[PDB]
């Protein structure tokens, strides 16, 4: 027997450690439902408690089976290739490789964060002929397709069309026919309009903000849409077990190794995270959406699955994760610290990329990071060294060094400095986006705000860090996580006059402006 | 010339350091305006500027103009003590002077907290039929007369009843012919319908969540309702001062000090905080409501005024208490700190009253304190003794001592301990209220839900600390600053058996429930 007291005891305090409306969890082992457990409310207004068979959307957690489709409806993602060819027709950079797509390796700017700055309203409805627009008007890469890691839902969209053109079917109906059907998966569904999704409401907000209900209107696939209850995905983590001895099954195929270019070890494949903890190997992915957080993993030696979905903003990955961990009896050990030096703290930029690493104190030997798309927690394990999980950084002066070895990523950052100067207002557009960032000042004070063809955002703060350095936070969009903070670096010529900016994040780097008005 | 240059310095910065959409401020010198300044947007959607004649709901200040009209057209506080008598009629206990209501030491509980266990929308419709009725059916007091000091809202819209009854006109009315004519506060209005109000937009939320539009229906006087702009509230700042001299005078008679009924001096008087900074003896007042902060200050000595209003729920009473103390060229200065133990962590219950203290590490020789409506950091400054601007805390083995000496409040609390049982489900009922908490198990985790006459709430959840003490958080209601934690302690008879409980926080406490159900 599966001994599970100590994952009992965990479950039993997820709802004061985890604080939300309502959620539900499982282990598989061995093929074997051996915790299944749901808490709380699908609405806390009706007062509907939630249910085993309650269904959510699993946002990103969609990917692996848009991949699992693509190699038992098509083949193999060269077949692709012309196509991605005539549907990517304004290219002009190399184009990724449509296998680069399936492993988060092709360069391509995340349309989701595009779509802040071609003017969306984070509750707005962005419909099939949008995302096409979109996708249809990108020209250039951020990075060499292959060279790094860089998570971009555009990747997964693109596929979902080429799919549906390449077989003249539905993915809707394929995914049915295809894999939910022979994995048991009773009532899981493509619903790729959120706006049509009430079957349960996901909360935004925290125990101390208060919990609001969300509203979504998007409407998306290939990249997200499918919904499904905890039963339903257990059943995928049964079928998981029951083919994993076939090396050509669906997901031996898309959970093998992955390695960039030049042949070093990559994090992704096929819509997989390739992870491991204590030594022993994972697979598996989260999701998110404005109210809604899941997350799967499985563990292939131990023949051992979790999973966690939320109907609000909390930590679903971690609670997956450490019941892994606990299931799998990894001690996972304490770090010892050293007190943070001042002289870390503050904006460092990298002149290559346009990004820009903020530094502040969060206490006993730590330092609360912002880089990319969400901030992390650094610990300092010595004088001129700190890290998180994914991010190494090693101050020499005012210089830092900052690495995320699993993206391939290696930035030099300077520290910034100055005051800003205020003759930044003025218009200013971006040719291949098409779309204007507009700053003014009100009082002293800029604001901006993103105007392109899905309308004309709010105004926003823009908060200065140096000289012609200033960061825009947009904490809402239509995507989740949300960008975090835009980084815009101004340019000027040898007369001292402003030409134009990079507009970047880590989801969508060094987006050029030019300045056309003041 | 009085020298503004650290003023403007520190306003400069304002909008990096207090972030939001749109603020104004404002500094008074001998009657003259050396510092008047808006920034930001009134509405970030309409893009419409924050100005200096922009009106906004001043909340809270409101209650000085009411006991102003109070003194001004009634006389003293003594001759409306008949009617208050009458508007009481189902008292039990002693009833509080009228004078007792002026100056926050009546004893009654806050009937805007009292709101959210009748059962109300946080964004719902609160009229004044609702308002009398839930005034009118209150029968008893949480602590004597003149004993202590609370606040408590209930106490000034009373007040505004009475002065109405009494004189045969409006509030709206006598505010306009009594006060905002003669000090020159040209648009300065009473509009009790927060319905009505659309000339400018007030924001919920913060620079990590991100902002959202407030909705506010509820209708309210005497404890507020007044509307006015930066401009209107600096003639109201030189009325003042033109009037300093005259010992009869309004602002004069509102603002001397105050004393609890054993001497023991006070920090409240007729709608006013009374307060010191360096020294130097201040009087004012905030003001909250979801989507909007405000203060004001005045230093008698120095003829000097400070005001801040947003449209957002930022430090607005921290921006006003600065610009006195840099105006003031008083040195705000540094506590030494000392590591915390462990032993301090947890909650600690005192018997007397129900209230709750809960202590965490917030680093740093610091502590994240919650007892009182808002949380609050307290400095360790030796083993065994902790202090916050109000709160000192002194911990002995298994027993804290907590002094308010401002509220002549001391407790003595015991560390809570213990496993929760969950056979704490089931109706309760208050008899004073009318009212019922539901408390029911889904999955595992206690919820719960208020019930009365102005609706049935969403479920909430609780969170065991000890042994049959548990806290309920409600982040967002009709009033702001919200409750905070509902603190639940449970009463057991020799049996074993739960026969009630007692539900409270500090605006009001002890409010006694009897098990009616499960």
């Amino acid at each position: 027997k599966f001994d599970t007291s100590a994952l009992e005891a965990f479950v039993r305090h997820i709802p004061q450690n985890y604080k939300g409306p309502g959620g539900v969890v499982a282990v598989v082992k061995d093929g074997e439902v051996v915790l299944q457990h749901a808490w709380g409310f699908a609405d806390l207004r009706t007062r509907t408690p939630m249910t085993l068979d309650t269904r959510m959307p699993i946002c990103s957690v969609s990917k692996q089976f848009t991949c699992a489709v693509l190699l038992d409806a098509v083949g193999e993602p060269e077949l692709l290739d012309d196509a991605l060819e005539a549907y990517l027709d304004k290219f002009e950079d190399e184009r990724p490789a449509v296998r680069d797509l399936c492993n988060n390796q092709s360069g391509l700017r995340d349309y989701w964060a595009l779509s802040v700055l071609c003017g969306a309203d984070p509750e707005g409805v962005f419909l099939p002929a949008q995302a096409q627009s979109l996708l249809r008007r990108l020209k250039t890469t951020h990075f060499e397709p292959g060279s790094h890691y860089s998570y971009c839902n555009g990747n997964f969209r693109i596929l979902a069309d080429l799919i549906e053109a390449h077989t003249g079917r539905t993915l809707v109906d394929i995914l049915s026919e295809r894999i939910f059907a022979p994995a048991g998966m009773k009532r899981a569904e493509l619903i790729s309009d959120t706006a049509l999704f009430d079957e349960c409401t996901g909360y935004e907000g925290d125990t101390v903000r208060g919990f609001l209900p969300a509203t979504n209107r998007i409407q998306w696939m290939g990249d997200a849409g499918i919904c499904a209850s905890l039963n339903d995905m257990i059943a995928w983590e049964q079928f998981i077990d029951a083919t994993r001895d076939d090396e050509s099954g669906l997901y031996r195929r898309l959970s093998g190794p992955q390695t960039f270019k030049d042949g070093v070890a990559a994090p992704y494949g096929f819509g997989l995270n390739l992870h491991e903890t204590g030594g022993k190997r994972l697979t598996g992915h989260g999701g998110a959406l404005r109210g809604w957080r899941c997350q799967r993993w499985h563990c292939a030696d131990e023949r051992l699955s979790t999973i966690a979905m939320f109907n609000f903003e909390g930590g679903a990955s971690e609670v997956a994760f450490k019941l892994m961990n606990i299931a799998l009896g990894v001690s996972s050990s304490e770090v010892s610290r050293v007190e943070a030096d001042s002289a870390w703290f503050g904006s460092w930029l990298d002149d290559e990329t346009g990004l820009v690493l903020s530094l502040e104190d969060a206490g006993h030997g730590r330092m609360k990071a912002r880089f990319g798309t969400s901030p992390e927690m650094m610990d300092v394990v010595s004088a001129n060294e700190a890290r998180s999980a994914v991010t190494t950084i090693r101050r020499d002066g005012e210089t830092i060094e900052l690495v995320r070895a699993s993206e391939n990523l290696r930035l030099s950052m300077k520290r910034v400095k100055g005051e800003a100067k205020h003759d930044i207002i003025g218009r200013y557009h971006s040719d291949e986006l098409d779309a204007d960032l507009l700053l003014v000042s009100e009082g002293g004070a800029i604001y901006g705000a993103f105007e392109g063809f899905l309308g004309k955002s709010d105004m926003y703060p823009l908060y200065s860090v140096g000289s012609d350095v200033w960061l825009l936070p947009v904490q809402r969009s239509m995507d989740a996580p949300s960008p975090g903070e835009w980084k815009l670096v101004f340019r000027r010529d040898d007369k001292g006059e402003i030409t134009g900016l990079s507009v970047g994040c880590w989801l969508a780097r060094g987006v050029e402006y030019r300045r056309v008005q003041p």
